[PDB]
């Protein structure tokens, strides 16, 4: 798991996201979609987005960005004790949305990318390390639920 010092770093870094949840959420999804176009296909409601301009201009994408990060934020605030919050998400993403674990890897890297892009020089080495650990924990616990379901 993460140490108390690491969880404190994670939640301190999260303060940035919380100041502009929709902005960070939007940029995270845009980074995901632009870097990995196949991920867009998993969203029947965003597949109509053909350009990054259309993406940035989408209020609904911004809306989903807020939904995605608010959920992740709630999980992070649990500092590891997130089974109840994590289980349903892993299950809807495996059973309903069919999101391979690889895409969760992509979005994790996208979150790291967005923090550096929006806060250059203000996302220290220790901060990136702690946030990475937290995102790997989140990803790994979902992977467990995926194996349980036999989802690939
Ligand atoms: C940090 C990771 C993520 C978090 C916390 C998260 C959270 C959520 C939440 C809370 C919902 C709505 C409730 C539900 O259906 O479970 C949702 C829906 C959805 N997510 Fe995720 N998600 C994440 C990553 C991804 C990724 C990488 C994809 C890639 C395709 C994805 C695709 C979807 C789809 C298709 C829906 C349904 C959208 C709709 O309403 O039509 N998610 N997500």
């Amino acid at each position: 798991g993460l140490s108390d010092g690491e969880w404190q770093q994670v939640l301190n870094v999260w303060g940035k996201v919380e100041a502009d949840i929709a902005g960070h959420g939007q940029e995270v999804l845009i980074r995901l979609f632009t870097g990995h176009p196949e991920t867009l296909e998993k969203f029947d409601k965003f597949k109509h987005l053909k350009t990054e301009a259309e993406m940035k201009a989408s209020e609904d994408l911004k809306k989903h960005g807020t939904v995605v990060l608010t959920a992740l934020g709630g999980i992070l605030k649990k500092k590891g004790h997130h089974e109840a919050e994590l289980k349903p998400l892993a299950q809807s993403h495996a059973t309903k949305h069919k999101i391979p674990i690889k895409y969760l890897e992509f979005i994790s890297d996208a979150i790291i990318h967005v923090l550096h892009s929006k806060h250059p020089g203000d996302f220290g080495a220790d901060a990136q390390g702690a946030m990475t650990k937290a995102l790997e924990l989140f990803r790994n616990d979902i992977a467990a639920k995926y194996k349980e379901l036999g989802f690939q």
